[PDB]
């Protein structure tokens, strides 16, 4: 048996400023372990790394990416499944995210989507403070991690 | 409205030999148009194809693409979504086909995953006689399409 429970699945690209948000998390668990996550880092597109985490057979996916939400920099939100459908969120290869979790929540049974606020992102810009500061506050907050982690849901109307 | 009904998402690229079966098919749709199927030449990637397919909110989609499934070049065949899923068959981006078709089919009820088995794949290929005529015999069942064509399938 592998005993996995919760899946941290990290989407994000260092390359390009604060949409290293992602890969940043990932760093850090590498680093310093926090909870039961097996954490995947998943670089820029998520697609190739949906066989990964059905193989793993997770009870529970938490999926963390910078993503543009109209907010301050470094703010942090957990997005409703139906608002990322709704919203046209897209992978960098066009394909609508809502098809990619609406399935997954079908094989895991809890998936929970954390957006963070990027500032800046641009080829070989330098991450800025509040994204940095956000990753830490996730990163916290992996440990014993109830529900949606104490994260207030995105309103999106 | 638009009074869609039937979508026809064809996949392949053309520079790649007999995987330009779809392109083709696609083709031979614009030039004679055959049953009341809204054609999407959707290339070598369905996943940019989705929301299009979504908004055009179709009650059946078929879905044409070359496909290895270990036959002789140029049969033709159905592969149920249990089988799409066991046989671990990827987009080009390595995105499980499976996750696409059952999403696919909860927001358009009936879908149909056709395979044309290619013989040879690459760069500037032509397109070998048995693909060509298993384009001919699936553009052909198109008007007046039933089911699932009349199409066996996939014994995998
Ligand atoms: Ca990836
Ligand atoms: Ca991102
Ligand atoms: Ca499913
Ligand atoms: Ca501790
Ligand atoms: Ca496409
Ligand atoms: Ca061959």
């Amino acid at each position: 048996a592998s005993a996995v429970t919760d899946v941290l699945l990290c989407v994000g690209n260092s390359m390009m400023g604060d949409d290293g948000a992602g890969p940043l998390l990932a760093e850090k668990c590498a680093a310093a372990p926090k909870g039961n996550w097996v954490v995947i880092d998943g670089g820029s597109a998520p697609e190739n790394d949906i066989v990964a985490i059905r193989e793993l057979r997770p009870t529970r996916l938490l999926i963390v990416d910078a993503t543009d939400m109209g907010l301050n920099p470094g703010e942090i939100r957990i997005i409703d499944p139906d608002d990322i459908a709704e919203m046209f969120m897209m992978t960098t290869h066009n394909m609508p995210l809502n098809y990619l979790i609406d399935q997954l929540k079908e094989d895991i049974g809890e998936v929970i989507f954390l957006g963070i606020q990027p500032d800046i992102v641009g080829f070989y810009y330098p991450m800025t403070q509040p994204i940095k500061d956000a990753v830490e506050t996730v990163y916290q907050r992996l440990e014993g991690w109830e529900g949606n982690g104490g994260f207030a849901q995105l309103a999106v109307e």
